[PDB]
This record gives C-alpha cells, sequence and structure tokens, in this order.
C-alpha cells in the first residue's frame, strides 16, 4: 500500500539501516511474504527504519498516532485495531521488541505490516 514517493524519502535511511545490520533485500522480501524469524539482521533493520521515521523511541516504544498517520485511510481502522492488541511493545532489546510486534501484527492482520 506504500505510495511510490515514500520510497525516496526512505532511500538513504534504508541503505544505512541495511548496512548497519547486515540486512539483505531477500530478508525484507521474506518479511513481506509473512515470514519472519528472530534474526537481528532483519529485526534490527525494522527497528532502525521505525526510528528513522520517528515511529519509535530509544526503547522501541511506538508512537501509534504518528504510525497510523502514515497509513492509508482504508487501512487505519484495522491498523488501530491490531495496535490495540499488539502494543505496548515488549522484548529483550529494541530489535526483539520489534520482532514481537511484527509477529503479533502478522498473526492478527496480515495486510498491515509492510517493510520498506
Ligand atoms: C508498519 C511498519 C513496519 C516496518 N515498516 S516501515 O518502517 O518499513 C514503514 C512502513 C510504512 C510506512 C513507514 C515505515
Ligand atoms: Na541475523
Amino acid at each position: 500500500w506504500v505510495p511510490p514517493e515514500v520510497f525516496d524519502l526512505v532511500a538513504e535511511d534504508k541503505a544505512r539501516c541495511m548496512s548497519e545490520h547486515g540486512t539483505t533485500q531477500a530478508q525484507i522480501d521474506d518479511v513481506n511474504k509473512g515470514n519472519l524469524v528472530n534474526e537481528p539482521s532483519i529485526t534490527c533493520y525494522m527497528y532502525c527504519l521505525l526510528e528513522a521515521f520517528s515511529l519509535v523511541d530509544d526503547e522501541a516504544n511506538v508512537d501509534e498516532d504518528i504510525m497510523l498517520g502514515l497509513l492509508p485511510d482504508q487501512l487505519q481502522e484495522r491498523a488501530q485495531s491490531v495496535m490495540g492488541k499488539c502494543l505496548p511493545t515488549s522484548g529483550s532489546d529494541n530489535c526483539n521488541k520489534i520482532y514481537n510486534l511484527a509477529k503479533c501484527v502478522q498473526e492478527s492482520a496480515p495486510d498491515v505490516w509492510f517493510v520498506i
């Protein structure tokens, strides 16, 4: 659902976050297919990108309002519902916190969790 202009807003942060964490595009594609394991190279990537867009703070607490605001009108009710179930985050560290949220959201609504 991401609009095509988001993709250059994000390009520099994407390149940075992939390089910092050893993330591959293949791993990003996998998350988008609904497959996600608790591997730091992908989970720290997701944390990295959320932070980049100011959607999480230094302990992976989620700014849900800022998050919903980046979603299409048609997705927001469902997204707000799932965030109701899946927040607040919890986990062993910032990456694991986002792993657990990604899993939660994917289990429960699997049109909401896209990873750029
Ligand atoms: C739902 C977020 C999961 C990780 N997504 S994202 O950060 O790549 C992103 C997606 C859409 C808008 C902004 C950031
Ligand atoms: Na890894």
